[PDB]
């Protein structure tokens, strides 16, 4: 019934389900959060990380 893409992406390695709620406070939700500007996600957890989560949801597999 509900879209898992959010519960699916949050499972993305790098985001940090730990920070999910932390970084979310500043962003809508793991839905958009995982898509937060690289500059942010990067200076937030990792340059490559932010670069992965960005391309991760880019191609739904």
């Amino acid at each position: 019934s509900e879209p898992s893409l959010l519960r699916t992406v949050q499972q993305i390695p790098g985001v940090g389900k730990v920070k999910a709620p932390l970084l979310l406070q500043k962003f809508p939700s793991i839905q958009q959060l995982s898509n937060a500007s690289i500059g942010e996600l990067e200076q937030v957890v990792g340059q490559a990380v932010a670069q992965q989560i960005h391309a991760f949801f880019t191609q739904p597999r």
